[PDB]
């Protein structure tokens, strides 16, 4: 029901490389300080728009891997397990299985999605980067 407004709380990824992006079981959601431990869960999904070139005419824009919690989002009401093409399930050790419906996206009007910092330990996929970030270790 909700309106055509609904942003990653954190950055996205960008793909360039054959790999279609993964990670094991307890890795892959970023740091969330203003969150807590058993929200860290979710799903990774692509997104495609096309935004105003430089020249005038609107481009189509690259496709991103955006992260959302559970129950939010367009992939919105999939319980952790179910099976997908083109989504991934990530999840954090204590994260817990259900819907973030009171959390909820954020808005990019309202606010701008956070730089997304994988856990110590924790890499992103061989031909993967973070957007807004500058690297890792």
């Amino acid at each position: 029901g909700l309106p055509n407004n609904t942003a990653s709380w954190f950055t996205a990824l960008t793909q360039h490389g054959k790999e279609d992006l993964k990670f094991p079981r307890g890795q892959g959601v970023p740091i969330n300080t203003n969150s807590s431990p058993d929200d860290q869960i979710g799903y990774y999904r692509r997104a495609t728009r096309r935004i105003r070139g430089g020249d005038g005419k609107m481009k189509d824009l690259s496709p991103r891997w955006y992260f959302y919690y559970l129950g939010t989002g367009p992939e919105a009401g999939l319980p952790y397990g179910a099976n997908k093409d083109g989504i991934i399930w990530v999840a954090t050790e204590g994260a817990l299985n259900t819907p973030k419906d009171h959390i909820g996206t954020r808005n990019p009007a309202n606010n701008a999605a956070i730089v997304l910092q994988l856990p110590q330990g924790t890499t992103l996929p061989k031909g993967f980067y973070a957007e807004g970030s500058r690297g890792g270790s």
